[PDB]
This record gives structure tokens, sequence and C-alpha cells, in this order.
């Protein structure tokens, strides 16, 4: 496995696992420039993206990665695209797709742009 | 609406009529650095990248944007997150997801990085 996708498929899970126990301590892999779009809904500067993670009603969250997919950027940076299942609350499942571009700043991946989309059940 | 979001929309929308009416022409928005993850295979650089998309056994398809994400990134680069639609043939109707990183090289908008993935689930 080339280094970008070692370093990639190390991020994700990182991410998932603060997100799924405890998504205050997420500001950590943002930066002030660090963009999002969830659900069309858009938020800048680590600030802004973790209030907006924190602020979602559900207590209880897991996910699960189905795909990801890693790539190298001509600008030194690394992008990763992850396809999978995610269990909030009492919600029934529900699929999902994000997209994280990662840059090394003081020894340090962080994520500049995250795109996060959620599918439909249709199942259930 | 933001440049960004201008350039972004209008290279989804080029890069769609162009999939879908002359392939061969794909090359030209890429570069010898571009990278391309088609439904799990890596192909990198131009030539690889053309060889895959021309191979396609794609004789009548067509892409319909269910909905498409911009940002503007740090170093100046505009990524764009596609949900939708392709109908390909005869064959029944698929849902699909493509990331596209641009960035402007020579003053032009090239693609370097290329990812897409077909699905099960609609938006």
């Amino acid at each position: 496995k080339p280094i970008w996708e070692q370093i990639g498929s190390s991020f994700i899970q990182h991410y998932y696992q603060l997100f799924d126990n405890d998504r205050t301590q997420l500001g950590a892999i943002y930066i002030d420039a660090s963009c999002l779009t969830w659900e069309g809904q858009q938020f800048q500067g680590k600030a802004a993206i973790v209030e907006k993670l924190s602020s979602l009603p559900f207590q209880k969250i897991q996910h699960s990665i189905t795909a990801q997919d890693h790539q190298p950027t001509p600008d030194s940076c690394i992008i990763s695209m992850v396809v999978g299942q995610l269990k909030a609350n009492e919600n029934p499942i529900m699929g999902f797709h994000q997209m994280f571009l990662l840059k090394n700043i003081n020894d340090a991946w962080v994520c500049t742009n995250d795109m996060f989309r959620l599918a439909l059940h249709n199942f259930g």
C-alpha cells in the first residue's frame, strides 16, 4: 500500500473513532481555514465545524466503513473518499458518503476540506 | 454565486457532456499527475486514465446530476462532489457519486484527482 493510503486510512479510522467516542475532540483534526459541507450546509473554521458536529441531537453514533479510496495530490495533499453506514440514536441505519482533503501541517495531517452527505435506507 | 462555485458546477457540466458525447476528448482535462480511482481501481497519469475511460463499454450512456457541492481549498484548488444517476444502453438506471479536485495550471482548470463509485442507494 502506497504511503498516501496508509496515512489516509489511518486518518479516517482516527476521525470515526473520535466522532463515535467524543466528537468534541474533533477540533484537533481541523484548522481555522477548514471548510465543512454537511448535507449542503456550509461552515468554515474549527469552532463552527466542531460546534455544528457537537449540536447533533444524538448521544450515541457508530460509523461502519464499506469502502475507502485514497490518492495523493500535486500539492502534497491527500484525498480520501469514504462510503459507509451510520447508526445514530434510535434512527434506522443510514448510508453515507464523505470526502476529506488532508494537508500536513507541523508534522500533523489535518483536514482542510470535509464534505458529508446522507443517503436513504430504502430497506426496512 | 462565488467564483469557485461557478467554476465547479461549470467544470462538472462540461465533464459529463464530454463523457456522454465524446470521451476521447476527456484527456484534455487531465495532466500527468492526475489520479483516477474508478470503482476501486487506481489509474495514475493521463495516458492510463484516458485508456481506462475510453475502454468503458458505454455505447449510449447518460449522466443526470442529483446534487453537487463545491469548496475552495487553502491552495486555491476547487473540490467538487457529485451525486446522481447514470443510464447506459438498455441497462437499468444506476446510482453514483464522483469527486473532482480541480487546479488551475497554465491559467487553465485541469482535474488532478478523480474518484468514481457506483451506488445502489439514492439521495
